[PDB]
């Protein structure tokens, strides 16, 4: 149950196993999480930050504690909180990994776009690290993905998922209330033995987070 945080408590980093913790920042107080992995070819994260202030103190924090580069990036949809960092990202030459549809809906709001490299499925491999993509479908946005680490059945489930305090789905605008229930019997359906799910706020837990999203759409 390691946690390491930074001096205005803004900013903090708790560990799941040897190489995989769980990132989480405050913005004005409002909690996103995301995943630091410690591979043998650098630091990868699942996510960047609310905005490039954020995310220089993330990396910057992550870089000195586990004495290694972070060289990629996974953005797992095109809203302030995944994508905020993406002009830091981009100038310290970090791959900012999206699909095509983040990276044009990225492009609309006017952000610096990610690469669009990431298809429905895809299967990345950073040093030892095994990292799977998957667009389950609509949900908490039109272009939201999980990120699954077979190594260890972790989900980093975003946005689309909430956790256990969650008590209503969160900012709606952007969503599809009808396709999301759809979306998450997706993850289900392909990933049948969860260890640990990383919602997009709050606390980790396991598969009754993706019970408790289906409950919070009916
Ligand atoms: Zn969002
Ligand atoms: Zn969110």
């Amino acid at each position: 149950k390691t946690v390491i945080k930074n001096e205005t408590g803004t900013i903090s980093i708790s560990q799941l196993n040897k190489n995989v913790w769980v990132h989480t920042e405050l913005g004005s107080a409002v909690p996103s999480n995301g995943l630091v992995l410690n591979t043998s070819k650098g630091l990868v994260l699942v996510d960047s930050s609310w905005d490039d202030k954020l995310t220089k103190e993330l990396i910057e924090m992550v870089e000195k504690k586990f004495q290694k580069r972070v060289t990629d990036v996974i953005i797992t949809h095109a809203h302030a909180s995944r994508i905020g960092g993406i002009k830091t990202l981009k100038e310290r030459g970090i791959k900012a990994h999206s699909t095509a549809l983040t990276a044009e809906l990225a492009k609309k709001n006017g952000y610096e776009e990610p690469l669009g490299d990431l298809q429905t499925v895809t299967n990345l491999k950073f040093g030892n690290m095994k990292v799977e993509t998957f667009y389950p479908g609509k949900g908490h946005t039109e272009d939201n993905i999980v990120v699954w680490l077979p190594q260890y059945n972790i989900l980093v489930g975003g946005c689309l998922v909430k956790s256990t305090s969650a008590k209503d789905l969160g900012n709606v605008a952007d969503a599809y209330v009808n396709e999301w229930s759809t979306s998450i019997e997706n993850v289900l359906k392909r990933y049948r033995n969860i260890n640990a799910v990383v919602p997009g706020h709050g606390e980790v837990g396991d598969k009754g987070l993706l019970l408790h999203t289906l409950d919070l759409l009916k």
